[PDB]
């Protein structure tokens, strides 16, 4: 009955298999509350010590930052933050696990590559140019979509990206509850493109199917590397467990799977992508540098609300 308890931002089909192994492996029993991050911290703070959560297994690295923020983590030790090859948080509150990268997908039978902006904020001119009008896509509940609104409040300030927002909602955009919809929906031709991390174009094209993927300027918010990480509640009571689950996230056998069945890049260093892929190394050098944990996670919620996306 005392239960490894997760609550976790990443998707159920995703990474249960990665659950379930670990289970059948370790024999601790896991319970994973699947939602999103910004319910996740929502559902922390309403609970308070009467949490039953141990782990906190987030979709991006601000919403870990806002946990560390609000004193939910535990400090972790070296052994643990000397496995990633990068994105360790200074706060030491919560271990990096897989990095993805932020990039525009895009139907190429109607959208020509050469044309594309170099920039995400040129994206409204861009759409309203070729009459894009309620052809294109977003995920306003996604967080590393909100993690990228975070990201161009940290480079661009609150009042660019606001108006940035507000530009892409007169264009009468579609929102997508998940990230194959949106790609299914570019293929099905209902939109044209759509921001994404970079595993859902791999993976798309694993399955056969033909999708555009495309890049901003280096350094552009809308190439914004996000990282996922997974924090120890200070009120969990199953401690030897969770270090035992965080442990795990590093291993071999996952990081293979991330990459393997996830197409994500691996934050420990030895496990290889197959020679077709973008490699780790060229997709990083396209995103801006920026302390991810101090992505203004919260400020973006609040002006997506205040805009009316979310
Ligand atoms: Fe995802």
């Amino acid at each position: 009955s005392p239960t490894l308890t997760i609550y976790s931002g990443r998707g159920q089909s995703l990474v249960e298999p990665l659950v379930k192994q670990f289970e059948a492996e370790t024999g601790i029993r896991v319970q994973v509350r699947y939602s999103t991050d910004a319910q996740i911290l929502a559902a922390l703070q309403e609970e308070g010590s009467r949490s039953p959560a141990d782990l906190f297994w987030a979709n991006t690295a601000g919403a870990l930052g806002q946990a560390s923020a609000k004193g939910l983590l535990r400090p972790l030790g070296e052994t643990l933050l000397e496995k990633p090859i990068a994105f360790v948080p200074a706060s030491r509150t919560w271990v990096p696990v897989t990095v993805r990268l932020r990039v525009l997908a895009y139907n190429p039978d109607r959208i020509k590559a050469e044309e594309l902006p170099e920039s995400l904020l040129d994206l409204p001119r861009f759409a309203r140019e070729k009459g894009l009008v309620g052809r294109v896509g977003w995920t306003p509940t996604y967080s590393s979509f909100q993690d990228m609104v975070a990201g161009m409040i940290a480079l661009y300030g609150e009042e660019k990206t606001r108006e940035w927002l507000l530009a892409m909602k007169a264009l009468a955009p579609k929102a997508y509850p998940s990230n194959p919809a949106m790609l299914d929906a570019i293929r099905a031709g209902e939109v044209d493109l759509g921001s994404t991390n970079h595993y859902y174009v791999v993976r798309f094209r694993r399955a056969g199917y033909r999708l555009g993927m495309h890049h901003f300027r280096d350094g552009d918010a809308g190439n914004l590397a996000l990282v996922t990480g997974a924090g120890l509640l200070k009120t969990s009571k199953n401690l030897a467990a969770a270090t035992r689950f965080l442990t795990y996230l590093l291993s071999p056998q996952a990081q293979q799977y991330f990459v393997g069945n996830i197409g994500e890049y691996p934050l420990v260093k030895g496990v290889a992508l197959d020679p077709n892929l973008l490699p780790l190394e060229e997709a990083l050098a396209k995103s801006p540098k920026l302390d991810l944990e101090k992505l203004p996670l919260d400020r973006a919620l609040r002006l997506l609300r205040e805009t009316g996306v979310l």
